[PDB]
DNA sequence: CGCTAGTACTCA
DNA sequence: GTACTAGCG
């Protein structure tokens, strides 16, 4: 998530109802809902007792789409990003620390205490989200997993034409240059949609308007697969992009100190994690539905060599690929728990 | 004014 | 994943 980015484009937004996407097809960042859907019943996952809660809370967002006349393509997170390890180390330590506190609290007597911790504590499993995937299923609604982030995939469903807007919470969508995105939707359609073209409309943005400049910027400011140099937040990064008469990106990172005037020493370090940074918005792993591969997020330029790119998502066979995609194949066990298949009983 | 980090929150 | 803001440059 970009720290702000939402309040920071805020002019790029209107108020809009789904029901001005009938007919069209959109996807969905389901792990969203799932989060949200978990609260609900946190209490009998901390403890281990079975609930399907979440389902129906999923279901009735799906439902209310298919109400509208709407095709809706819930996508799913895959395969841990090494590029996002640290993030995933984090939120992993926080919900362990958060549940054995939960625990904690729960042999000494404090109810709402350990309650609120199992909230902070909930770990969304890739069984949860096959409860999803068969319940949706089961409805014709299309499933999708991602062989990685959610993120990209929705990414490249968005530009592929596949889908005409990302339904999400999460502002790194726009970083990784989707057209459409609808925020802050409720469970009758309502929500925040903000439009790439529209980012034109942000006075605070200047030149930085552009996907590559927008990247540029996002990184900058603090990302998931790179924190921000101490004192750079987006708007001396938008800055810095703006007073920028180079293409080369590097030499400008260099010359922070100078575009900012704050007498900024970049590390050695920070020059390649941005690079890296860089090349996992660009060319993180997806899933093409069509052609059943594993593809790049955008097509690699001549200027980048794949072999490098380990970071980004490594590489199985698109037999495996798809099997993970259809939900078949355990993200985590990697041992196969359904047998489903779009042949026997999108992917068109 | 901008940015970091801590707090609080997503359900019902 | 989010929003909010007190402390501070
Ligand atoms: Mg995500
Ligand atoms: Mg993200
Ligand atoms: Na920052």
């Amino acid at each position: 998530g970009i720290q702000g980015l939402l309040q920071f484009i805020k002019e790029a937004s209107e108020p809009i109802h789904v029901r001005k996407y009938k007919g069209q097809v959109v996807a969905v960042d389901t792990y969203c809902w799932l989060h949200k859907g978990a609260i609900a019943c946190a209490e009998k996952l901390a403890k281990g007792e079975p609930t399907d809660r979440y389902v129906g809370f999923c279901m009735k967002f799906v439902n209310m789409l298919l109400s509208h006349g709407i095709k809706p393509i819930l996508v799913f997170d895959g395969c841990t990003l090494p590029s996002k390890k640290e993030v995933e180390r984090s939120r992993r330590e926080r919900r362990q620390a958060n549940l054995l506190k939960g625990k904690q609290l729960l042999r000494e007597g404090k109810v709402s205490e350990a309650r609120e911790c199992f909230t902070r504590s909930i770990n969304i499993t890739h069984a949860m989200a096959h409860k999803v995937i068969k319940a949706a299923r089961s409805q014709g609604v299309d499933c999708l997993v991602a062989p990685y982030e959610a993120d990209a995939q929705l990414a490249y469903l968005n530009k592929a034409g596949i889908v005409q807007a990302i339904i999400t919470e999460d502002s790194d969508l726009l970083a990784f240059g989707c057209k459409k995105v609808i925020l802050k939707m409720d469970q009758f359609g309502n929500g925040l949609e903000i439009d790439q073209a529209r980012l034109g409309m942000c006075r605070q943005l200047g030149d930085v308007f552009t996907e590559e400049k927008f990247r540029y910027m996002c990184i900058l400011s603090g990302c998931d697969y790179l924190s921000s140099l101490r004192g750079i937040g987006l708007a001396k990064a938008c800055k810095v992009l703006r007073l920028a008469n180079n293409p080369d990106i590097v030499k400008v990172i260099k010359k922070i100190g100078h575009y900012l005037k704050m007498n900024i020493t970049v590390p050695e370090d920070y020059i390649n994690g941005f690079i890296r940074a860089n090349n996992t918005f660009l060319y993180q792993l997806v899933f093409d539905p069509i052609k059943r591969k594993l593809i790049p997020l955008n097509a690699y330029e001549d200027d980048v060599d794949p072999e490098t790119l380990s970071y980004a998502g490594q590489y199985v066979d698109d037999s495996i690929a798809l099997q993970i995609a259809l939900g078949n194949k355990d993200i985590n066990t990697f041992e196969q728990i359904d047998d489903y298949n779009p042949d026997t009983a999108l992917y068109f």
